[PDB]
């Protein structure tokens, strides 16, 4: 059975096919690729943009999405094995996935890390459990990676540059400020897709403590070796932005501080200057800027940058609809 | 771009067209006016009747409604301008509306006042912000006015009297008791539509403190001058009910007491006798009674009045479905 | 007007027709039996499996389900009669049902007992009120009985044995352990349908305190007299399981302890050995095992029993979809 858990699991040819199908759906949004079919959108964490895009995507192709929210509509689910369920959990994931598989044709899963222990969050237990027990294809709607965002982002860039071939372009994945420590998911995904596309990627962050998990740094390294781009880590803003063709910002909590965020606060507060502003973008090669959203204005990026004609965040946002339709259509 | 924010913004001819289209949908509810189209129902405050009627209305015309609840599915949204978003708000309304506009064809918005400061609530910030930033038509699902209720009410009255011409009929908008101070929205709307229809309207309330906002009193005055009816405020129950053809009740908190409801409590408790009962209706010209619902029995109106053959509240309730379909069809 | 409140209200011929229609829908799931029709799924208590199955069932037959959750989307509803609604309740059930009846073609209701007083919970007030005031058919989505589960269960058994005639088969409805006292609904329903099908039923429970309400014990007695089976209560595990063809487990709080669960805790904790394990099933006649779900593994039943090829719980779960479609189609 084929699932859409990560772009890294798919071949370049398969990804290219998805992006092209996404482009086709953008030119003709109504169809019957999902006629009479259904997808269960399982939200362990809520998301209006994800619910909206998937729900409409199913509708437009003749299918139907069922929105489920485990944290609000049911007792906790047990994912561990060989336990005596005499605690808080009422049902095991094996039963949840097997039953859903008798009702729907696809299962989408969104489940964020708990931020107490990265060794546990990085195992992607919720998503992997659904993939293990489900008799139908599973789709990652964001856990510790955000593959749907990757393709929406990739498509937006190809559309902006007028070509699917982005090799050679200088790509800057920059950490930006936020009052709280966030999920590294979007950054892990950006690094992954940018290198898979063969761009010359620079991971710009305040200190070595903010470097992403080795797993993704390795995915990126492997992608560069295969696509012909490059991977570099930098803690210097000006040299990173210089000549950049693309600047993608995202804030995230330093991994070494999981379960110990108190001391991480004064650290991030020293880098509020990582905010994407006009000065920094002026250093780029008339590059574009984007963010996965939601974005705190004048904190992650200034109003001037956000409303600049070079900001493609709304186009990338729209593309979530098109790429997800391509993903669902491919899996059924 | 045309929106449905208030009936006052539409011409009499346009409103008449909406009501007539509503009558047509009532005679033939299934159609394709919204085939493949969608509407995002954004609830900042929940409403089962509104979600049900809009959702079914979209379905019956071949479209699809996406139900969103910002207060429960996402962090707070920022509506103010030029601020540094380092507080509770995670995303700005500009981004929320622009992205939704790339997904749906229509956006419905329900957002109640906060009851702390009327000078702030009366600005209709949430609704006006959506209207400002959305690239698609916006529909008021109740904020400080309830235009959808206005048309459902107007249609019910025309159906009851067997004519679209209600000029001359004596219309009594009466305040009624409730243990808590409520939104003036429905009353503002009733006054607006009743006068727009040229009826002889009387605003019956306990004291001058309960008179509606000047904005609506002026809308009403303007409507009478143009339609040929009349507007009058009264604090005397018997003279108001005398000869009435229509009695519409609604409870609301005295505007001068926003952010200071403690002293307003003993005041409203002195007017529990404003309850619509048989004695009062016996003074009318065999007039009809209605309420927007939900209604507390034997508090706002007695069981006898509510179950009287002259109570058309259920018919007005049904009409929410028909008028909203007319509104959505007109805006796409 | 015909409703689906309990299987006991339907004739054997009618039930047989429902089960056969369910079998037909399983062979051809897409249809137009509900084309343009709708059902309001009213959840006073949430259920992902019920929302999913009903919602998809409506969709597959050309209809649409509207999901409503009174406890989270509105103030409390008043069910009592002749009261002055100056308390917590904002709207009366008469208005709720009458209005919904102007919007939808069917109304599903799920409302659990409150566990404080069984004399009150056993009156099925919420469901009976909807049935009384609704102008459209009402469907029990679980209150103090679970008729939809009954038919899904009945169908699974017929499919397992390869025949609709289960007379003579030894049916064991066994209480099982759970750390908390639960609803007797599923057990009441199992006893009801098993006897209606003419099986030789044994109600296995720890003590006389766990015997089900007299109402259902009488339904069962009447069913046996008419179908030709038998009804027996047992507190001895081994004699009950011996030669059993079917074992259906369910945990429930002892009725005599409603509103006084403290002393019931040490009592149930003495019967953890009621867990369905391999030893017990080894005593049966190669019988099947099932549970309505959700099931706590290694508490209600061991992993070995749950994953045994003789466990049909997932098939019974799937059948909720098919039988509910048969029910909705029959009522419209
Ligand atoms: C603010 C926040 O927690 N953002 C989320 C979601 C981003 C995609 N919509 C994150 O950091 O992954
Ligand atoms: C009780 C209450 O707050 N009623 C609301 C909603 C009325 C329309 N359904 C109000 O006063 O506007
Ligand atoms: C654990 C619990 O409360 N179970 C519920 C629902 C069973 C049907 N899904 C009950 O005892 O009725």
């Amino acid at each position: 059975l084929k699932h859409f858990l990560n772009t890294q699991d798919w071949s370049r040819a398969e990804l290219d096919a998805l992006l092209t199908q996404a482009a086709l759906f953008k030119r003709n949004k109504l169809g019957s690729e999902l006629k009479g079919k259904s997808i269960a959108l399982v939200f362990f964490n809520p998301s209006m943009r994800t619910r909206t895009s998937f729900e409409l995507g199913a509708f437009q192709l003749g299918g139907h999405a069922v929105v489920l929210q485990p944290g609000k509509d049911a007792w906790p689910i047990e994912f561990n094995l060989g336990t005596v369920m005499d605690g808080d959990t009422e049902e095991h994931i094996a039963e949840v996935a097997r039953v859903l598989g008798r009702y729907v044709d696809l299962i989408g899963v969104r489940a964020f890390p708990k931020f107490v222990d990265w060794s546990k969050d990085r195992e992607d237990q919720v998503l992997k459990s659904f993939a293990k027990y489900s008799p139908v294809p599973v789709i990652n709607m964001e856990t510790i990676t955000h593959p749907c965002q990757e393709l929406a982002h990739a498509l937006a860039l190809q559309e902006h540059f007028g070509t699917p071939d982005l090799r050679g372009k200088k790509y800057v994945l920059t950490w930006t400020y936020h009052p709280k420590p966030l999920n590294t998911a979007v950054a892990n995904s950006a690094l992954t897709i940018a290198t898979r596309m063969g761009m010359d990627v620079t991971l710009l962050c305040p200190t070595p403590d903010y470097i992403l998990d080795e797993r993704y740094m390795d995915w990126a390294a492997q992608n560069v070796a295969e696509s012909g781009g490059s991977l570099q880590v930098s803690h210097d803003i000006d040299s990173a932005y210089a000549g950049a063709d693309v600047v993608y910002a995202k804030s995230w909590g330093a991994l070494p501080f999981f379960g110990n965020w108190e001391p991480e606060k004064p650290i991030r507060d020293q880098y509020q200057h990582f905010i994407v502003d006009e000065r920094k973008m002026a250093l780029t090669n008339n590059g574009v800027f984007s963010h996965c959203l939601p974005l705190r204005r004048n904190v992650k990026a200034t109003d001037a940058v956000m409303d600049s004609p070079n900001c493609i965040a709304i186009d990338e946002a729209e593309n979530r609809l098109h790429v997800q339709k391509a993903i669902m259509a491919a899996l059924v």
